[PDB]
């Protein structure tokens, strides 16, 4: 189905190819794009053939300069659903992200929501390079991308620059008065845990894709993406896989709970883990986690299909590491991809227990929209498929402003100042890589 197949060459990483290859299409054809990193293959969606912009109060679908704008009801789920499986008539996938206000509706909240709140947006691409160890696939590549993958390989990849460093330690915003706060409505009973965030300015521009290849070498995320979509520049290693639903009918979740320092060497890293291990407070909150993802994923599978396949093992990511279980279901033939996101969207690290009053905390306690922060970067298939990546540890730019955003899970037993260090050590998997804009 590729019109061209071209065998890596050797000594090359796919992430650096495929990060390489958007910054010379970049140059050449100036176009939007997404990069998605799924189970080996980084797939470049280049160009923009036709857009879907779902919004609080409306949607629309824009082609060539011509707009179907409607007016919506019900989940925004039915409204992205419907419009994206049109899209997929006539492609093979479409590509986006899906902002955290997606996800109020499923609790009633939608009405807190600024009018004109962005929920998600989501493009088919004019063309797909499919990026792996083993070959580079190209998938309706006009001349001018088929010559820039030429120029590519014939020079190999930049050497990427040292980078520059960005001081965490302010706290603008007031994160450690919001956490107190959050404490005391904990103790009063209000809701057991809130995941509140800060932002982190960077003072100077950044090159995306060369940050994204520095950073990508130094973390182990479940899905990576880069991207330039109507006016955001993003990128971002999701540690979290919210939902994905294959083609056979099987959806998969992955919960992540606790978290301690990661990368300090082996034997700060090994003390780290037997105590993220053994910690009764990481414990039942990854354990109360798995048990409300298996309680939503039964709303959306076949009875007596959901399961958990792997339980409370720590997971490895970069400058942390969580505890993660892995749970299965079957698709029921009374639901379909976009019910299953809409299941299990938020994440619980994302919200918070409950996951209706979490969301409701975060309109007051954090700086709202969050937009990408905290919702999904997504991969729709033609045959049924969906992959949805969590999206925290993430860099932005958008209208000359550059900036990191990070949070921390707030319980009863909570201390601003730890949770303030614990934003940093989630900061880490960025700040060490950061480069200048040339
Ligand atoms: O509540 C927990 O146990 C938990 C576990 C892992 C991550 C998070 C979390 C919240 C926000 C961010 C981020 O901005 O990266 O990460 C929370």
């Amino acid at each position: 189905t590729a019109s061209s197949s071209i065998p890596m060459p050797a000594g090359v990483n796919p992430a650096d190819l495929a990060a390489e290859l958007a910054a010379v299409v970049t140059e050449s054809v100036d176009e939007d794009y997404l990069l998605y990193e799924c189970d080996g293959q980084w797939v470049l969606a280049a160009g923009v053939q036709a857009m879907v912009e779902l919004d609080s109060d409306e949607l629309r679908v824009i082609r060539d300069g011509v707009t179907r704008r409607q007016q919506w009801s019900g989940r925004p789920g039915a409204a992205l659903g419907e419009a994206v499986d049109r899209l997929l008539l006539e492609t093979d996938q479409a590509f986006g992200w899906v902002a955290f206000e997606f996800g109020v509706h499923r609790y009633g909240l939608q009405q807190r929501l600024a009018p004109h709140t962005p929920l998600a947006r989501v493009f088919s691409p004019r063309t797909r390079i499919m990026v792996s160890e083993k070959e580079i696939r190209l998938f309706d590549a006009g001349i001018r991308h088929r010559e820039a993958i030429d120029r590519l390989l014939a020079t190999g990849v930049r050497e990427v620059p040292q980078s520059r460093s960005v001081d965490v330690s302010d706290d603008p915003s007031g994160f450690r008065r919001r956490v107190a706060v959050a404490v005391d409505e904990i103790a009063a009973g209000r809701y057991h845990k809130v995941i509140l965030s800060r932002c982190v300015e960077v003072p100077f521009a950044i090159d995306f894709p060369l940050t994204y290849r520095l950073g990508r070498r130094h973390n182990t995320p479940v899905r990576s993406f880069l991207l330039q979509l109507g006016g955001i520049r993003a990128l971002g290693y999701s540690p979290e896989l919210v939902t994905a639903v294959r083609a056979d009918g099987v959806v998969i979740t992955e919960p992540l709970a606790g978290t301690r320092a990661l990368g300090r060497g082996p034997a700060i890293d090994r003390l780290a883990r037997d105590d993220l291990e053994s910690n009764s407070k990481e414990i039942v909150e990854h354990a109360i986690s798995v048990r409300s993802s298996l309680e939503e994923i039964t709303d959306i599978a076949e009875p007596g299909s959901a399961a958990v396949i792997d339980f409370m093992t720590v997971r490895e990511r970069g400058s942390v590491q969580h505890l993660g279980s892995t749970i299965r279901a079957r698709l029921d033939p009374s639901s379909d991809r976009m019910a299953a996101l809409e299941a299990l969207f938020p994440a619980v690290t994302a919200s918070g227990i409950p996951k209706a009053a979490g969301v409701e905390a975060i309109f007051r306690l954090d700086e709202c929209p969050r937009g990408l922060y905290s919702g999904a970067v997504v991969m729709l298939s033609a045959d049924g498929g969906l992959d949805a990546a969590l999206t925290l540890r993430a860099a932005y730019q958008v209208g000359g402003r550059t900036w990191l955003r990070a949070g921390a899970g707030i319980i009863e037993e909570s201390e601003p100042e730890r949770e303030f260090e614990e934003t940093c050590e989630k900061l880490s998997t960025l700040t060490p890589y950061l480069v200048a804009r040339q």
